């Protein structure tokens, strides 16, 4: 898998069985997703960026299958315009930015 | 170079001579920076981010020297909390996201 980046690096991930489209973001410290409900045990958290900050619901031990791999990881749920797979999951997949 | 992503892929860039700390961002289609002076021949653009939109001044063909390569591209000036070098400049550098 190599993303040349001429187009957004989006891929399909299965987060606890749900297919979700996701952007591979090296500029994101965390992974935020909308549209999937992961349940009642989470930690309110806040994440910020261009535009401001949003409130998120942080989940642990989330089962995700992306690019042919199955990893367990932390996902945040919240008011996001696009689903993001941040650096915490990209390191878990062994993905790297190269020049 | 290879940037594994255990820490933020922040690098040093010179935008028309001016140095600035920049985040190489695959989740950014555009490059937005702040604290750099540019040529008042800009066109107002709007840029969306996590939780919001900010007012931007768009400059075309700005000369940039980053990661030892000289490049040219559109950079947006705005009150961004993080200086971002998006895909328009990453592709120009020849960067790739790899698994
Ligand atoms: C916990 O600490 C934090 O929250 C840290 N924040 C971060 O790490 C945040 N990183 C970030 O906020 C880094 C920026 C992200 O990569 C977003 C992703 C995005 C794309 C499209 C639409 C919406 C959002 N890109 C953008 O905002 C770019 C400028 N937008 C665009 O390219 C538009 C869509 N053309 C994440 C929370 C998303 C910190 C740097 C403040």
């Amino acid at each position: 898998p190599q993303f040349s980046l001429w187009r957004r690096p989006v891929v399909t991930a299965h987060i606890e069985g749900q297919p979700v489209e996701v952007l591979l973001d090296t500029g994101a410290d965390d992974s935020i997703v909308t549209g999937i409900e992961l349940g009642p045990h989470y930690t309110p958290k806040i994440v910020g960026g261009i535009g401001g900050f949003i409130n998120t619901k942080e989940y642990k031990n989330v089962k995700i299958e992306v690019l042919g791999k199955r990893i367990k990881g932390t996902i945040m749920t919240g008011d996001t315009p696009i689903n993001i797979f941040g650096r915490n999951l990209l390191t878990a997949l062994g993905m790297s930015l190269n020049l």
